[PDB]
């Protein structure tokens, strides 16, 4: 009882959820004053970044986000790690689908990292991040790029790379040295 | 790599704007396909890790957040790097504030790291990311203010006890950095 739910307001049930929360929150002090609070809600999803021992590469995805259009990417496009949002699955299982579906790739083992909100701001997003290796024996909107894992940190340099999550995926493998 | 800009239709325009974009882009074979979109733009915001070579220590925050406790956060309370929005201001100035302002700490020079989409499918939002090393000369109630070692921090992480996307970015980055070793 240290925060209690005044309200849930509905502004919009378009596709995705748009709340307005009213809600009470204690203090170290003893007062109890509430605040609203815009919230986002998408549902939460997964990512996974494929990289290759053999050839020191990863396989990254490329496509157009027009929430970046709107807003600083002049093309729109988007170079990510392949990613979705669960949509009912299981985290794991959903993964599987979406590198399938968006890669090409049927990956066998993976090693799920961590599950972190994205924008806890006004977004109740978590992402579930996983990594796997791939091989060419598993292999129109989206296109897929593989490239040496060396020029792919260089990108986060110069600025080819700008998504947080993958971002946070290509340095963590960098910190790994799987790949050294 | 076509795209035309079909629609913009306002869903809710009450603190931050909901639009619901619909555009069309051009494929490899020249087909013309429509979508439609949900795009919440909050406005683009920034955020600073206060590390300490001195002691080897880091800076973060802590502080309830709605958004995480109605999805899993049991008690809404969420370790992160300090930050905020924008707000008509320039990056740096902002982020220079915001730490004063939620960290009491008044920060020399700040090194920018780069700017990233947080969740680029439904959000404009962009997080402009800097570092900066404090001093305990430098410093000057909804938010906790947490001073502890920088090797906690990460194992932190581990433990799932931090689990926000750009503080937990912001820390492996100065793992990699060797500005601690």
């Amino acid at each position: 009882q240290q925060i209690t739910l005044i309200k849930d307001k509905i502004l919009s049930d378009n596709y995705f959820t748009l709340h307005n929360i009213t809600y009470d929150l204690t203090r170290k002090d003893g007062e109890v004053i509430r605040h609203k609070r815009e919230v986002y809600d998408r549902g939460n999803g997964a990512t996974i970044l494929l990289y290759n021992t053999k050839k020191k590469t990863v396989v990254l995805i490329r496509q157009f986000r027009v929430a970046t259009w709107v807003n600083g990417n002049e093309s729109g496009q988007l170079i990510e790690s392949c990613a979705g949002l669960l949509d009912n699955d299981e985290p794991e299982v959903c993964i599987r689908k979406e590198a399938i579906e968006e890669t090409g790739y049927e990956v066998g083992e993976v090693r799920k990292l961590f599950e972190l909100y994205m924008s806890p701001g006004g977004v109740t997003e978590l992402i579930h991040f996983f990594i796997a290796e791939y091989s060419d024996n598993q292999r129109e909107d989206i296109e897929v790029l593989e490239l040496p894992f060396s020029q792919a940190l260089e990108m986060i340099k110069t600025g080819e790379i700008r998504d947080g999550k993958t971002v946070l995926l290509l340095n963590y493998l960098q910190t790994s040295h799987l790949m050294d």
